[PDB]
């Protein structure tokens, strides 16, 4: 996230981060949001490589031990069928992980509050992203889980000429594009937690920012829209 604060440690206790195995390590490489106690959801690109991955829950430094994490491993993963990883602006930047163990639920590790299927948020509704992606373009990860302060920017402003154009869809969410705040590599899989009705809810999962730099004015941040794969999200975890 770049231009973000650091979160409190409490906050935002349904993101996790979702790792691989480096040698002898694990290396952070994208969010994700605990929406059971035994499933994940995050985006279909974070998982395109053949990589082991591991979650964890209750995180918030990942380069000290906070005395709240849980690490469980990936036992499955659910790509959504239409994704094609050639062509991240045709949507469908959704994939849903089943962990090998269900996590224990206290004030660090939550479920993520999900909205009704279909719900579109009105221009400028106020989101947070969330996330240890870079905290510059080109820059390096955050050590602390860092959120900012991303306004949506509404389907037609965002598909006009000068902002995304024919690259952003209907099923995504775009937020922010002020120049001075965004994601950036490392919070992809991650949450837009918005508030609605005095709750906030996850409404999308961190996609894509423009090839030119993270903050650039005028290319918000891009989201996979949540509420347009609720059935898709119920199938999955009926059917596994
Ligand atoms: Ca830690």
């Amino acid at each position: 996230v770049v231009g973000g604060t650091e979160a409190q440690r409490n906050s935002w206790p349904s993101q996790i981060s979702l790792q691989y195995r480096s040698g002898s390590s694990w290396a952070h490489t994208c969010g994700g949001t605990l929406i059971r106690q035994n499933w994940v959801m995050t985006a279909a690109h974070c998982v395109d490589r053949e990589l082991t991955f591991r979650v964890v829950v209750g995180e918030h430094n990942l380069n000290q031990n906070n005395g709240t994490e849980q690490y469980v491993g990936v036992q499955k993963i659910v790509v959504h069928p239409y994704w094609n990883t050639d062509d991240v602006a045709a949507g469908y930047d959704i994939a849903l992980l089943r962990l090998a163990q269900s996590v224990t639920l206290n004030s660090y590790v939550q479920l993520g509050v999900l909205p009704r299927a279909g719900t579109i948020l009105a221009n400028n509704s106020p989101c947070y992203i969330t996330g240890w992606g870079l905290t510059r373009t080109n820059g390096q990860l955050a050590q602390t889980l860092q959120q900012a302060y991303l306004p949506t920017v509404d389907y037609a402003i965002c598909s006009s000429s000068s902002y995304w154009g024919s690259t952003v869809k209907n099923s995504m969410v775009c937020a922010g594009g002020d120049g001075v705040r965004s994601g950036c590599q490392g919070d992809s899989g991650g949450p837009l937690h918005c508030l609605v009705n005095g709750q906030y809810a996850v409404h999308g999962v961190t996609s894509f920012v423009s090839r030119l730099g993270c903050n650039v004015t005028r290319k918000p941040t891009v989201f996979t829209r949540v509420s347009a794969y609720i059935s898709w999200i119920n199938n999955v975890i009926a059917s596994n």
